[PDB]
Formats: C-alpha cells, sequence, structure tokens
C-alpha cells in the first residue's frame, strides 16, 4: 500500500504505512537501522507478546488498568500468538542494545489492534495507548530480558530436549539390535582390538543422556524473570506485588516454571543465564559433530573406504547429507557461542545492551540443534543399519585378532605370526598356517572375536 | 497455490507446486532439511545465476550449447538477477556440504523458464534440461565454490569497501575541523597528558585506512574461481579453453577481475581465500568496536559521565544507539570468524563440505560491516560536535596541565601544588595560589594547554 | 653421563642423572614444539592414578607387595615435589597422551627399583609396562589423570577463591547499603539506586557461578580408569575399575566413580567441554565485575570517580591521584584468555573419531590453565583490590544531586529548563516559580526512589 | 641474602643475588597468577628497544656516552641469554606491560651499573627511569617491544619453516605425479586424480598462505616508539621517533619504520589483530594437510591405507603395522589452540579505550605462543612425518580398480549389476558380454581420466 498514516512524537510528525499496525517509533527504528537482513524470530515476538498479555492481567487486578482495555490487549496479543500478524514486526536485530525498539513496536502494535477491538481506529486517535496502556508498570529494560527468556526456557522445554530424547531412544534402539555385532575398533585412526556395533552406539547414547542432563541443568537460571525491575532494578514505582503476580501469570499462561528473579540488578546487568545454558548448548555441539562424523566414516564407500553401517539415501553416488548439514550447524553453534560471550561479558553498570544480539544468536543455536536432531534421526538415525559381510571381512583381515592366539600358542609365536602377516601382506590365519604353527580348524576354533569383547 | 506438478527422477514420483518454477531435486531438499529459518541470501542466489549465464555463453561460443538454448537460459539469468524470481529459492543453508542442493535449484528454475521462453512449460516437458542444458561443463563442487567467490568479491567491492572509504571521509573531515580543541588524555581510564580532539579522532582514522589496505590486500585470492575444476579438480571432460574462458566471461559481465584458480584442487579442497579475507573483516570488527566505544563513552551523560561530545539524537533521555548496534554487530563477526575456521579447517581429501556455513557466515559479515558502516556514518559521525565548555571544564579541574609549571618554578613546587591539590580537593591554580607560589595572572600565562599537544 | 636404554625400536642413549628412559627420551626428540609442558596439577594427578593402580593391582594379587609399594612411595615422592624435572615433555605430543603416560611409568619405574636397593635403566628391578602400568592402557589412563586434575582443581582452587570473592562483595554490599547514586543504562544519567544494590547484583552473579560450576563436578568425577584399549576392559579383572576409582576416591577425599559408559568416556571430552562452559560464564560474570569496578574508580577529576579502589604501584610524584585499575587489568586480560581456551576445547572436543579421542594434551592444557587463571586472578583482585573498594560520598552525592533524573519525584506535587540553561534541577524550579526552598528539599528524597 | 630499595612508596626487601629492584619486587607480590611469564622473543624484543633508545639518546646529547655504551652492553646480555632469571613477572600484569617496562630498566640499570664499577640497588650509578627509560613510555616501549619480537619471529622462526615444508610437499607432488589414486568426495568413491595432483593443492595452500603472511608484515613493522604517554610525544626530541625506529632496522637487519599515527599505535593492537588473521588461516589449512595425511595412512588394513609415514615410536610386537599419526595429532591440537588464541586476541584488540589499549601483554602472549607452534610445528611435521611420505602402490591400484567411478570410460564406446551382484566392473560387464577381456583393457584407462 502507498497510502500513509500520518503520526507524532516529540521529534515531530511521521509517516507511517496506512495498512500497519505499528506507530512512530517503530517507525523510526526501521528507518534508522536498515542493516542486513535479520529480524526478531518469530519465538520472541510470542515471548513479548505473552509478557505484555501477563502485564495486562497483572494491571488489571491490581486495579492500575480497566477491564475493558485490559481484555482488549490479551485479546490483541492472542492474535499475535496465533499467527495473525507476523508481518507487523519489521526491526533488526540490530537496533538499540537494550531491545527497546521492539519493545515499543509491541507496544504500538497491541495498542493500535486494541483500539480497533474496543470501536476505535489505528494511530493518533487510537483507544489504547502505547506507553501509558500496554507499557504500564513496565520498563524495556525488565521487559525485553524477559521476553527473551521466556523465549528461550519455551524454546528448550518444548523443542530442544524433545528432539534429543527422541534421537536418544532411536540409537538406544539400534544399540540393542547390533549388541551382537563384533567389528574392528579404530584409536587414532588405527585398528585397535574389537569392540560391538551396540557397544559403540552406547558411546553415542551416553553422550545424549549427559547432554540432556547439562542442559536441565541450565534450565533454572533461564527460569528467572526480570520483570518487575523496571529501569535499573529497583521496581521504583511499581506494586510491591507485581513482581512475583506477573512471573506467576507467566508460569500460568505458559505451563512452564517461571519465577521472579531473586535479584533484579543480575538480572538487568547480565545475560549470565543464557551465557551458560549456551555453554551447554555448544556441549551437545561438540558431541553431535562426533556422533555424526563417525556416521558418514563408518558409511564411507560404496569401494574404497570403511563402509560397515548404510544410511538412508534420501537424494537420486549419494552423500551422507543429513551427516553434513549436522556437522555444519554444529560449527555455527560454536561460532554463535563466541558472539554470545562476547556480549554476556559486555555489560555496564544497571543494563547489558547487547540484548538483541545475544538472543538471535541464542534462539538460532536452538531452532539449529533442535531441527537438526529432528532431522538427523528420522532421515538418518532410524535407518542406519550393518554391512554385515564388510564388518566380517574387515575384522578378518586385520591384524588384532593375535591375540586370541596367546593362550593356545604362546606370545613369542602369535608375535611372529602377526609380524610375518603384515610384513607379507597375508591374513594372520595364512601366516599361521605357512609357519605350521596350526591348522585351519584350530584357526577357526581359537579365534573367536565374540569372546574378546568383555 | 494447492495445485501440484507431479515430476519424477530415479526415486520415483515428487509433487512440486505448480506456481513454482524449481523441480524435482529442490522439492526432495525442501522436504528434507526442514532445518530453521536461514536460506541462501540473495546475493549469492545472484552470483549462481551470474556463473550459469557465464557458462551458457562459453558452451555457446565452444558449440556445445544451441544459440537458442543458451540465450533462453541468459535471459532466465537476467530475470533473476533483476529481482523476478526471489520466491524460486526456497532451499536452507543447512543442507548437502557441497551447495550440490543449491546448485540444483539454479539449475531447475532456469531450465524451466527457458523452457517457457522459448515457446514451452514446466516440468517433465520442458524444453530445456536443468543437468544437460543449464549445467552443461559443470560440477556442484566448482560451482558452488565459484559463486561463493563471485558474491564475496562483489559485496566486498561494491558494498563494503565504498562504505569503509565514506567513514573515513567523514571522521577525516571531523578530525581537520577539531584539529585544534585541546582535551585531557585518558590511559587506563584514568586522567593523562592532554591532546587534541582532532588527533584522537585522526587515530580513528588511521585505523580505518589500515584496514582498508588489509581487506584490498584480500581481493586477489577471492578472485581466483573453481570454474572448470569440475568434480574433483582435474576438468574431466571439459575443453581446454573452458576455465580461463568462463573466468573472462565473468570479469567481463561483472567488471570485476576474475581469474581461475591457478590450483583447482587448492579451489575444491578448501575454503582458504574466505578463511583469510574474513580474517581482514574480523580486524575492521575490533577497529569498529573501540571506534564505537570511544564515540558513545565521550558522548556519556548528558551530567554523570564524561560528554566531552554530543551525537546526533535519533528517538525522542538519548541513548547512543547507532554505537549500540555497531557494537552488537561487532560481537557477532568475531563469532562468524570461528564458524568460518571451523568450516575450513575441515575438508577433506577432494572437497571442502562446508561451504553453505561457510558463505552464510562470510556474506552475513559483510552485510553487517557494510551497512553497519553506512549507518553509523549518515546517523551519528557526520554529525558528532564537541561540548567546548565540558571540555575546558575537565581539563582545567584535571591535575594533568601541572608539568606546564616545571619551566617557572621548578618540579619540586609543582608537585607539591599537584599533592595539595589532590589531597584537599582544588583546582591546581588554587593549590598554587594557597601556597603563595604564583599569581592568578602568571598561572593563566603559564598553563597553556595548546602547547602540551606536540 | 648417560646410560643406554632399549625399547622395541632399539637402543637409545638416557642422561644418567634423569629417571626416564627410552620412550620418553624419544618424544624429547620428536616433539620439540614451544615451551608449554604438562602442569603440576596434570603431572600429581598422573601419579595419583598410578599410585591407585598399583593398590588395586596389589589387593587382585597381579602385583607383588614390594614392588606395589615401591610404586607407591615413588608417586608419593613425585606429589611431594621431589621429581619436577623429571617430566620434561610438551604439551604438544601424541594425542592420547602416550607420551606422558609413559613419562610417569618409567619416572615412577626407575625409582621404584631404586627404593627396591637397584638401578635404573635396562637392569632395573620394576618395569615401567608391566608393573607400573599393569591393567592400563594410554587410552583410559590420560583421560581419568585429566578427571582428577579437573575435579581436584576445581574443588581446591577455583571453588575456595570464588566463594572468598563473594563474602568479601557480600560485605561491601551491606556497609554501602545506605549509600543513594545516579543509575547508568546505556552509559548515560538514569534512576537512582544504592550502591550496596549494584554490589548486590556483582555478589548474586557470582552465587550463581559457584551453582553452575557445582553442576558440572558430577560428570567430570567420573572415570574412564578400567575401559583400557576401545572401553570394553578385555583382559581386565572385572572389579578392577570399581575399585580403581574407589582407591583415588579415598586417596584424594573426593566423589571419583567409574564412568557408567566407558565408551563415551573415551571417545570424548565432553565433561570437560561442559565443565568449562560454565567457566567461560564465570569469565563474562568477572570481566563484567572488573569493568564496573574500573569504570567506577576512573579519575581522578575526568572520568566517574564514584568509588576509590587500593593504590598498589608507585607512581610519580608529579601525578598524584593517578591510580591504574591494575588488578582489574590483569583480571579482563585473563577473562579474555578463558574465552579462547574455550573455543580451542570445544575444537579438540567435537574431534573425537570411534573410539578415542586424541585432542587430549591440548583440552586438558586449556582447561587447567582457565582453572588458575580464575582461581588465581579471584585471589588476586580480592586481596588487592576488592577489599579495599571504598565510596567517594562527596562526589557520588554532587553527581546524583547534579543530575536531572530526580525530577520524576516532582510529578505527583506538579528540567528542560535545567538542561538547556546549565541549572541545577532546585535552582531551574526556584526561576520559574513553582516551589520554594523548602518544598523542593520536602518532595526531592532520593532514597525514597530506590524502592 | 637481601638489599633494600626504594620507589615512591618506600622500602622494600629485593634478592641480593638478582638485579631486578623495587617495581619488580612489588609487582612479584601483586600479580601472582598463574605461570605464564613474558617468553624469551618479547624479553630480547624489549632488550632491544632499550638498546636502541640509549644509542638515540646518547646521539642526541641527552644520555652520557659511558652510561648509554654500559646500557647497551647490558642488554647485548640479555640477548646472550646471560640473565634469564631476571625477568621473573607473570603475563597477567598491568595491561599495559609497565611492570615489564620497569623490570628490563632495573636490570639493565643495576647490571649497567656493575659495568661502570658500581653497585646495584639505592647506590647505582645508573639509573632505571632517569636512564634506561629516558624519553620513553611505557605505553609506547611495550607496544613497540610487541612489534619487534613480532616481526622477528614471522621472519626468522615461521616464514622459513613454512617455506621449508612447501618445498618437501612439493618434491613429493612430483615424484608422484603419475600415481593414480582413487578421488573423494563428501567422503566417497569419486572420479580419479593422481597422487600428486592431490599433494599439489597442499603444496597450493602452503604457497597462498606464505601470501597472506608477507601481506601483514608491513603493518608489523610500524613501531609505536616516540608517542610517549598519549601519542603526541611531548617532551621528547622532535627526530628522536624516526632515529629510533632506524637505529631498530639496523640493529636487527629488519625494515621497522616509524608508525605513521602515533594514536592508532598506542590506542589499538590492529597490526597484530590483522597478522593473526593470516596465522589462523595457516592454522586451518594445516588442520586440513594433516588430516589428509592421517586418513589416508589410516590402517594398516580397516582404513584407507594409501600412503606409509615414518614410525617414530615404539610399538608392542604383537602389533606390528599400528602405526599412530603422532606428528598429525601434534599439528591437528596447535591447530586447535591457534583459533582458540584468535579469539582471545580479537577479544583484547576489541578492547581499548581512548589513547591506549591495556590488553597487551594478553595479546602478545597468544601471538607469540602461535607463532612458536606453527613454526616448530611445521618443523616437526616436515622432519619427521612429510619427508617420508610414500604411496602404497598396490593399495592404491586396488582401492582403484575395485572402485565403481571408472565405468564412465564406458560412455562414448558404448555398474549397477556389480554394485548388487559384488562383482568388479571388467566382471559384471564380461558377464553381460557388453564387451571382452580386451576391449575393457584398451578403453577403461584410469590415466586418460586426469586430464
Amino acid at each position: 500500500m502507498n497510502t500513509v498514516r500520518s503520526e507524532k512524537d516529540s521529534m515531530g510528525a511521521i509517516d507511517v504505512p496506512a495498512d500497519k499496525l505499528w506507530g512512530a517509533q517503530t517507525q523510526r527504528s526501521l528507518e534508522h537501522f536498515r542493516i542486513s537482513t535479520e529480524k526478531m524470530p518469530t519465538s520472541l515476538i510470542h515471548a513479548l507478546a505473552l509478557t505484555k498479555r501477563a502485564a495486562a492481567k497483572v494491571n488489571e487486578d491490581l486495579g492500575l488498568l480497566s477491564e475493558e482495555k485490559a481484555s482488549a490487549i490479551r485479546q490483541a496479543a492472542d492474535e499475535v500468538l496465533a499467527g495473525q500478524h507476523d508481518d507487523e514486526f519489521p526491526l533488526a536485530i540490530w537496533q538499540t542494545g537494550s531491545g527497546t525498539q521492539s519493545n515499543m513496536n509491541m507496544n504500538e502494535v497491541l495498542a493500535n489492534r486494541a483500539s480497533e477491538l474496543l470501536g476505535g481506529v489505528r494511530g493518533m486517535e487510537a483507544k489504547v495507548h502505547p506507553n501509558d496502556d500496554v507499557n504500564k508498570s513496565q520498563s524495556s529494560n525488565d521487559v525485553f530480558p524477559t521476553a527473551m527468556h521466556v523465549a528461550a526456557l519455551l524454546a528448550l522445554r518444548k523443542q530442544l530436549i524433545p528432539q534429543l530424547k527422541t534421537l536418544t531412544q532411536t540409537l538406544n534402539e539400534k544399540s540393542r539390535a547390533f549388541a551382537d555385532i563384533v567389528k574392528i575398533g579404530r584409536t587414532h585412526l588405527q585398528d585397535a582390538t574389537p569392540l560391538t556395533l551396540g557397544q559403540e552406539i552406547s558411546g553415542w547414547v551416553a553422550m545424549l543422556e549427559h547432554n540432556l542432563k547439562h542442559i536441565e541443568y541450565s534450565l533454572p537460571h533461564v527460569a528467572e524473570l526480570a520483570l518487575g525491575g523496571t529501569a535499573v532494578g529497583t521496581g521504583l514505582n511499581t506494586h510491591p506485588e507485581y513482581a512475583r503476580r506477573v512471573a506467576d501469570e507467566l508460569a500460568v499462561i505458559t505451563c512452564a516454571p517461571f519465577v521472579t528473579a531473586p535479584n533484579k540488578f543480575e538480572a538487568l546487568a547480565t545475560c549470565d543465564a543464557l551465557v551458560q545454558a549456551h555453554g551447554a548448548l555448544k556441549g551437545l555441539a561438540a558431541s553431535l559433530m562426533k556422533i555424526a562424523n563417525d556416521v558418514r566414516w563408518l558409511a564411507s564407500g560404496p569401494r574404497c573406504g570403511i563402509g560397515e553401517i548404510s544410511i538412508p539415501e534420501n537424494e537420486p553416488k549419494v552423500n551422507p547429507t543429513q551427516c553434513e548439514a549436522l556437522t555444519m550447524l554444529c560449527c555455527q553453534v560454536m561460532g554463535n557461542d563466541v558472539a554470545i560471550n562476547m556480549g554476556g561479558a559486555s555489560g555496564n553498570f544497571e543494563l547489558n545492551v547487547f540484548r538483541p544480539m545475544v538472543i538471535h544468536n541464542f534462539l538460532q543455536s536452538v531452532r539449529l540443534l533442535a531441527d537438526g536432531m529432528e532431522s538427523f534421526n528420522k532421515h538418518c538415525a532410524v535407518g542406519i543399519e550393518p554391512n554385515r559381510e564388510r564388518i566380517n571381512q574387515l575384522l578378518n583381515e586385520s591384524l588384532m585378532l593375535v591375540t586370541a592366539l596367546n593362550t593356545h600358542i604362546g606370545y613369542d609365536k602369535a608375535a611372529e605370526i602377526a609380524k610375518k602377516a603384515h610384513k607379507e601382506g597375508l591374513t594372520l590365519k595364512a601366516a599361521a598356517l605357512a609357519l605350521g604353527y596350526l591348522s585351519e580348524a584350530e584357526f577357526d576354533s581359537w579365534v573367536r572375536p565374540e569372546q574378546m569383547v568383555g
């Protein structure tokens, strides 16, 4: 639409697109921060809407906001949560470091929509005010960190943790199914003493189980909310019960264990909970990178690599493309951790103003890890299968089973056999027969890989 | 649109949206890599289109592709470059690590559109073939690194370097304008011997000048193109002149100094040129972070900080919001460098398959630095002004001018004056008068900051 | 000057006055990279690991009492600082730590031989592989030593220093609870809070960091020993893994347990990647606290100047009052180091293959360095800076009362003029005849503005 | 056992058998953080800086010939390794490097006093501040020493080792130019190339890295000396900055110049942030080369096994043929270290304020460590691995000919069956009667497939 609606603030008049619900502050931000393409993610927009919905409810309970306005604001917020207003949030990540401009974006959109819900219009004549009504009892300084933690905790609980549990279950099933398949070990990339494919996969399972615990340990701190600290942490001008009531209301409407932060100065001056929680996510990235690499190396071939397992072929030579997407996003999480650490280390005095960047990286890492585990699970892990003949060919051509001979012929003769096999390019069996130290039936009876794995 | 068009590949039939120009391979990728929200940026899509346009021209020159098909492919590519097909590229960054799927996305879109341009239709009956025609003489393995370098070099030359030069010129103007304004120095955050505001800003200018040289040094390696190496670097099945001809054609159509990579094995197996070029960008980020911090600290106040300069107020208390956006994106560049380094270190054998991730980070850093410099320049740097009275108040209340007394009254008496001023909370002048060591006219004649800056 | 020792590769000259053997000698020839060596914490953890293995092997009837006791006595000498010059190998060695495992095997074997009345070298009465390395692989020994060193350093160095610094700052927060100062957001003047409130944020940060570090300890307490070469424990006694973790717990007084999955324990450094995540969180918190201290102390006349800190370095007689915040500089520098070390650890931890992670010397070098830096940095910052933080009460009150933020206290009773004309709020108000010299003193109470 | 020295803060006991003075003593009391100290390269660069300043001060008539010569002789003793135990200070000190500047001032002053027939301490004939530090500030001395150390280490250590390794790999590439092997993309079998071609990629990587490192040298050659406290050079001779850069260029034989903008030189570590960018590029290239070597050598029976590498460590007699790629492990570990060090450097370089960057000891600690790691790592990898790379020709040909990739050679004349039935291409073809035992040998020529 070309038509505009004129709005005015202390700097003068500014035109806003007539078909949009935002106002003068959003327009000024969008015009002054034309930096790259990254915007607030939907998860954060929704968390801001939840925050305003909870504040409106508490302000009504406390007699500070009328029933008619509070109900209209909550209904507008529910429309945002239902996906009806995604194009009303145009602002860049690369904005004011407190997130003030996105706070005001939500205030303006909810106020103008609430006005319409009460039979009014958008703009200067609206029936609901962005600051006096939608932002009542609030500061950008406590709202934005609250929305950051709401988005982070819900994404961890609802997306990442369920996908981690699902992938863990799949690999545990595979570990049990392949518990009796002996294969060659590899240490330093060199052939080593055997273990079962089930045992090797059980290591991946144990990694994912440990990662789940580390992530779970990070959740209580992310559940602490800044809301009620207002501008500098003192809560100046708020009702004494407001901070607890709004955390309680957020806990009710999200079904997640939000609590008010015990120290609002820590809550405003730092992003420490997210620095710590992201530490657990970069741990998960290091574990997934290792699992993904084992899978693609074990499946390498079809003739000039390892080839011990097969994986689903999802494209019409076929490459381990799910493993590649996963290893790439694991690198991304490691970079994101550095950006988060720099922002988290850079607070000054009463406020950390690196917040849009910190939450952009944090929520990206959660999407990448959650969706990457989901994709790797359904398009790779559920279909891993052993190549039993290839596994046995490698085991039987290795030199590593020679220790099974020690109890029968002694260490010196076993070592002589292995040295001859290596020097002359023979199997252990062929070298042993060539020296006359045993018969083929003896070799087959004594060299039992299933007895060498514990 | 709900209606579909059925296409078939070696895996069977797959439905594609009837209103889209992509084909079966793009559809399979979009369905198997539903990971997060990051997609190929427009710059990379355009670079892929340029690559196909150049290949079509050379294939025609060499008698390998008909005039009618080559001309139609070039016209379709020009439509992409003109912004007519942005919604035809739906694939995630988090795809196959070679970028094969985005290569095929461009092949399918250009083939189907070229078919329409020749009076045909989209789909199985198209008059132009994605592989046999649009991908003729090519592999994903050489196309994708070529598009990466085309996008990177053009973004550096056309966006980042011009914005760097513009910001440098603005700060040089400010340095000259303020060359005679003496202010207090600060080392370790402590008051120190004086320098002019122009001298301090000249440091920022010299930083940006040095950064431009470092960036310029990185351009020749990025200008080397993999195209012609085909699958593993040998160029098997290509015309002997093809590699040089296609680099020449890209140089002509872009007006940039592209050349064929002297070693195609390096060109396919690594992202080394981008690892090195991004090293220069993280240098720029460290310099910009320092400049932005000096600006916001020098402007801090209005009464309880430093307050030596004023900056434009762009929002209706006013915060240094351009400095905050810039410091945040500088942190992002540092994280992006780590992701790039991990991907660049992780090639195996004939191909690096961390490429979508590397180019996603690299092009993001270029957008952030280019657009951030542009925004900081027009919304902050051009309007920096001294607060002359505040500068003089700080200089006159400091203890640091006391050395101007040494030549007149001797070091011992000057040190006694400074010690008394510090202990008793006095100005140097008041302490000197209290001791009877000089008159007020003598102090004003001897303590000349304009004589203490070289 | 030399004796001739032997390994599977042939004869090699070894310094006669050293206790190491052929494999350590060869390592010195092949890994001449930079200057970083195993830190004392890791050497001690390796000695403890060998001491525990010797005891368990004796209990299981696998090693004679005379040899096991001599090995344990030699290990005690290492722990007592008597053999620091016997461990010359670089960090930048085989990625499993094999070379340092053999360094400890050879030193302990040769010293144990002497304790039994024998000599060092080929004729020794105790053997590095057959006796000191019995039941063990480098593959499970090195990760065990890594976790022993890490857990003990966290419990004995880092956590005590963190608690000590937290207590100091808690005392300062209580002492300054009534001192009202100007808030700062975006570096700009903002509404008031007390100095005690601001310091309470630092305290709460350190309290939260302690909890995060404590949550990382159970995983680090899991030990690989008993997994042997690939995790199966092939050729080891079924009770050995549990027994050796129990013995390490006894001799160290720390809650070590055998790792429930030896494949995870051998194939990854995951416990240390996670624990270092908590340490980089502490680094980000300490960076912020140290920056607040140095900015609040900036001056003495052209910065903020709200607090004073101890002056520990001599100055120039002609620049009295220039006090560089040198403890804050050491601390911010080491916090930057911890962030870099985290990246190095993450790359190594992401890079295991199959049955073994072979980035281990580098991972533990970084991890133990971060622990020393954070522990010693917190000790130094506490003793030489934090304990001496004091308010500059006159300066605090000058900034608070000359600011424009207190104007909000006039809302319920009835600024641009003060700002544009360079006046105080009271001077601008009286000039407008909107109140008096008693109403302003009555209505504008900063101590009522921190609730 | 002790002597009593004095600074502006009072009297302090100093070890009688040491050459440092009061300020170094105080630093030892206040900066007891970890174990990292100034590296020898930096101590030497500081001594060279003082040697040059003494000569220029003498030329300008500011320092007596007898004192200047004695200072220069004391500096030469430091450079000759006679005073390594006189520099005890931690990296984790004042962020300008003041403490280490004073350490060198005190050691040189006390030794110069002895050379003039005097004593060390209060009665010394040469003064640390008035004589050894004349015309200087810690603020411009420390960045000068940083750049002197960095440029000389790049020119004398790193670049020669890079050239040596490149030459070795170039020889290998030429020697193996005719050995056709299977390509691998995505870890999967792919069309052929020669072993020489694959190695030529490693060579081209190292050649490109050399150019990038060379491009970083001009900025590192710019010296801060002469900017004094804040960059203005207040109270220094107008020719001093140029003269002292010229003298450093003469005595080091390297192209040092005075920095054209002293404010940039004091307020940033930008030249080192940029130069380290090129070093992390080299680390990413060396990681890839080292990984190719160890994967190509993997086996001896259940990996790739296309090349052999030297066996440098003794093995078990019962595991002949297990050759761990230990040089590749040391090299990949140190490459991970360089990546972490880059982050630490970037944070320090981004963190200057106003006239001075005070993250300097940490920045130079990381930078010089990366140089040692890369230089010594390239030396070790060259001598103990790269020079001995050899093809396993039978294994290379077995993998090449049993693969499915060569089927494309049949296009212009006329695979699924071979793959599904476990046959060679020739066996599957003959079975289908699509060619013979002579046509296949004629049409499928891998040596014609690398053009």
